[PDB]
């Protein structure tokens, strides 16, 4: 499970910090 962990947990990260594009 590398992709699969990856690609759950850490799209909430990344798509967060997108909305902001700044902090």
């Amino acid at each position: 499970p590398l992709v699969e962990d990856m690609q759950r947990q850490w799209a909430g990260l990344v798509e967060k910090v997108q909305a902001a594009v700044g902090t």
